[PDB]
């Protein structure tokens, strides 16, 4: 138009926010896939299921806050296909945790690149938005997943018969 | 394996449930797109936004109940890409309502075909599942959208300046 | 003295904060003028009046937080005349909303320049202060005013006899 | 128009009310300046600060009641620049109290002149308004400031090191 | 390893965080020393004691939040000796306040250098951490100590017999 | 002076109390180090972390009660550097427990020597202070750590993958 609200909002930032929306929705879909893997009759780790379902819902929240930001700043949301996850069968509780850790690091890297772009374009509102709602959340998530991976490895997952069962009930319970 | 739980569950039913999961997730994405269209600064119909956001969340619930059914019956969830909606700019409150009505009829037709398949395969559990949780929900949704379309048309949407504003505040408020 | 508290606080930042204080007080005065325009017997839109009176009080808060910052950092407040608003008769609810939107964008631009100055002077405390309390508040205010302008335009304000009356009662009520 | 509400309201009264509005806003600004003087790190008398901030807010109330009166009687508010206070550095708690006393007497004199004008123009509504809301308030304010000045003088302010500190905590606390 | 959680975290930042941990623990020890100075039988200013004990506990909190950050980011905490304070006998309430002010400015300078390092290394998570939890806290602490120093100087501390006694009971009480 | 409060308080006792203060602060620092070892991403035993953090806070309390005693008896606190712990990486939950047990025995021995000194100097107040607040606390702490070491050894820590995990959740939880 430009939008009557738009101010100090670079087209490159608008496009990068659209890409980030897609990535957050993708992460939501990965965790939804994991949640329902753990409720298979031949897996049946209900607290792993609940843990990943919660993570899925959080990622949808992350996508929505970026969609709201786009509108607030006068950009236009452009949605793209949400790609299916890389797997349907996630192999084990440990493997799912390791894949989640890799996913979160990848999302973090994208957010850091978005922050660098916002800095380059002199957009302190966008920088603050990412710092306030995204960057520390990512650090906490990565740390949590790292803790979980360590405990599962030490306990002898996936092959030690009691490991994932006991972690399911005592850590994720 | 087959799954140690699987009984009277035809592979064609399992595949059709996977297709229905994708369609429910697609419908969820369409309504999410609509929700954020109505919160654009140049649209700003907050109760249309809230209405479609609620519909989006309901469709995710519909997808999840089918995913649970797949696990309950011993089938294996196979996720596919969630296609982007046909539009980002939904034009008006009336146009969004008309598109939602068409979407719901299309989803209904898919559910009726799923029911016919389940009947052909002598799967009364699957027939009952669809009747109990899907078919009446669809009829109620289609009727509601039909009511909304009629009122918006009669009020003179989209061109009559007061129509969508007043419908937003008095029907969807 | 310098102040026994002063540290990493550039004289240019101190002066720019004094200018921003004046601009926030000016904005408060503009909105006070608008508030009392809407309570004229020949205007009588009481919820427009209340809306702008609230905005006026918020701007005084914005001025006071900067005055507090000046003291906290060891700068010295230097007040200047508060210029009268550009108009006493604000013409219509739509015109007042459009003028408020322009005012908020102008204040935003001043805040962005203040942030750039603070960045240039390596003052992260001042940068954070602006990000935490000012920049997102401005984005939200501009978006809100944009929403209001759009609805009033679409409804046919100012000439459509029902438009401002109905917006007063249903949006600002 | 004249206003369809206007009755027995002389143009000279309308103009004098506009002048009084400006004077009340000026007094509000003087007291805001004083409030933030007392929160300087090299002054730090927090109850003097709170006392003057309260007085500032009361003066804005006084301005608003006159603005409301203008509208009630069918006059038209005409705002003018709010002049900056005569000082930024108010020297001491005693000096600020003495300046406040002088300010209140000056405002009182203006109100008495307004009352004499209203009497001359046979406007008993305006006379009653001033008597009901302004004249006794002024007498109480002047008396309070006189009490405070006397105690601070007797205690040995500003040079006696304990005087303003102890008055801050025990009278204004 | 590197740590499986580590991302965008420069070794220089990790080392600087270890140095800051030591400095916060040092500040905690200085304030603990001051707290117990004021409870000597020949000093006996119990509210000065309580004030510095509270400051001591806050500094331990500051150290712990940095230790947590180190773990969150995948760095490794490296503790060093906590040096004893420069004095055991802090001379007077005024002298302790002046020493605390100098200490807080020194800690602030270290935090500003840490922020500049984090900026140089493109670590927005670390920048935000310092802005959110440290930089404004320091500004508030320095301002508070400046206020206290001013009042004690004006009251005639340390030699005026009533000054520290009255400040203890009325400001710190 | 001597202190006007000092009575039956030998200079050797005063010096020994200063040494004990340092040792209690050292023990506090050892346990703080252990607490944050257990929250590393590659250790992640949160109840070991909480257990040692609590022990750290208790040791600071032990130091403060001796500092208070020094003042109560008219002695003068003389603080010294707090040496860093012997390790940053505490190897395992069992190793940390074994090191804590050794530390507590060492502190106990110092307290017994202090008691023998107080007895030699005919200071029954000091003897009672140590008996009332220190000696039984030490016996309880040593016994608790001995219990924990035994269970961890029997369970097969540190190499048995489930041992420290299960002890963390069921004993320290
Ligand atoms: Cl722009
Ligand atoms: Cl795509
Ligand atoms: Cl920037
Ligand atoms: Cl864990
Ligand atoms: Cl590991
Ligand atoms: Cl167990
Ligand atoms: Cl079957
Ligand atoms: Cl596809
Ligand atoms: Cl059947
Ligand atoms: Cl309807
Ligand atoms: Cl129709
Ligand atoms: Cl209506
Ligand atoms: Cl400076
Ligand atoms: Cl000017
Ligand atoms: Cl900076
Ligand atoms: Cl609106
Ligand atoms: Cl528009
Ligand atoms: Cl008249
Ligand atoms: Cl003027
Ligand atoms: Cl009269
Ligand atoms: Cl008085
Ligand atoms: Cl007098
Ligand atoms: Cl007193
Ligand atoms: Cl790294
Ligand atoms: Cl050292
Ligand atoms: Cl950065
Ligand atoms: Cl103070
Ligand atoms: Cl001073
Ligand atoms: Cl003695
Ligand atoms: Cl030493
Ligand atoms: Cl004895
Ligand atoms: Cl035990
Ligand atoms: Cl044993
Ligand atoms: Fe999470
Ligand atoms: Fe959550
Ligand atoms: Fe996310
Ligand atoms: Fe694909
Ligand atoms: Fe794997
Ligand atoms: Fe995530
Ligand atoms: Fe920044
Ligand atoms: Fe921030
Ligand atoms: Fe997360
Ligand atoms: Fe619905
Ligand atoms: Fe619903
Ligand atoms: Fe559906
Ligand atoms: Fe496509
Ligand atoms: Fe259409
Ligand atoms: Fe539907
Ligand atoms: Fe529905
Ligand atoms: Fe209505
Ligand atoms: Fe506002
Ligand atoms: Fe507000
Ligand atoms: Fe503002
Ligand atoms: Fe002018
Ligand atoms: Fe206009
Ligand atoms: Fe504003
Ligand atoms: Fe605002
Ligand atoms: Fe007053
Ligand atoms: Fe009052
Ligand atoms: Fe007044
Ligand atoms: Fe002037
Ligand atoms: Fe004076
Ligand atoms: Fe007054
Ligand atoms: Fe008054
Ligand atoms: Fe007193
Ligand atoms: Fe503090
Ligand atoms: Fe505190
Ligand atoms: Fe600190
Ligand atoms: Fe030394
Ligand atoms: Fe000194
Ligand atoms: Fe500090
Ligand atoms: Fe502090
Ligand atoms: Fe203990
Ligand atoms: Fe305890
Ligand atoms: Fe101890
Ligand atoms: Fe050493
Ligand atoms: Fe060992
Ligand atoms: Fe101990
Ligand atoms: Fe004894
Ligand atoms: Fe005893
Ligand atoms: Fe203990
Ligand atoms: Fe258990
Ligand atoms: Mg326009
Ligand atoms: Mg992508
Ligand atoms: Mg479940
Ligand atoms: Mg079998
Ligand atoms: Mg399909
Ligand atoms: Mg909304
Ligand atoms: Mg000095
Ligand atoms: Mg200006
Ligand atoms: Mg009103
Ligand atoms: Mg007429
Ligand atoms: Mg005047
Ligand atoms: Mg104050
Ligand atoms: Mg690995
Ligand atoms: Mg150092
Ligand atoms: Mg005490
Ligand atoms: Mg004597
Ligand atoms: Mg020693
Ligand atoms: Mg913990």
């Amino acid at each position: 138009g430009p939008s009557r609200v738009r101010q100090n909002f670079h087209p490159d930032s608008e496009a990068a926010i659209n890409r980030q929306i897609n990535l957050e929705l993708y992460a939501s879909y990965v965790y939804l896939s994991m949640a329902y893997y753990f409720s298979r009759d031949d897996v049946a780790l209900n607290n792993f299921s609940r843990y990943f379902l919660h993570q899925s819902r959080e990622e949808t929240e992350h996508a929505e806050k970026l969609m709201r930001l786009q509108n607030q700043r006068g950009g236009r949301i452009r949605l793209q296909d949400i790609k299916k996850p890389e797997q349907d069968d996630w192999e084990s509780g440990l493997h799912a945790m390791e894949c989640a850790l890799l996913l979160e690091k990848n999302v973090n890297q994208s957010l850091l690149e978005l922050h660098a772009l916002a800095s380059d374009k002199g957009d302190p509102h966008l920088c603050d938005f990412l710092e306030t709602y995204y960057l520390n959340e990512q650090v906490k998530s990565i740390k949590e997943l790292g803790d979980h991976v360590h405990n599962l490895v030490k306990m002898g997952a996936p092959d030690a018969g009691l490991a994932e069962y006991l972690f399911d009930t005592h850590t994720l319970g």
